[PDB]
């Protein structure tokens, strides 16, 4: 009945996750299908 | 000889992952692959 | 002056991420670059 601490964890994570997830996807399509 | 606690870990993990993996992928293709 | 608990966090996190990131790249090269 409390998502105070869990929120931050999911927040900070989303950053590093989105960064790698997006970064990888970008390159993969930026010309990584040699 | 007990995978009670280990099960949940693998459950919540695969879930959160599959969510972002699919969700992020959907958007990236829905018009976010700039 | 203690990175005991912080280490695991960075470990489990990097792991799950590296897994999805690598896994994707693997397949793409395993025969998904049609």
């Amino acid at each position: 009945m409390d998502s105070a601490p869990f929120e931050l964890f999911f927040m900070i994570n989303t950053s590093i996750l989105l960064i790698f997830i997006f970064i990888v996807l970008l390159i993969h399509f930026e010309g990584w299908r040699i």
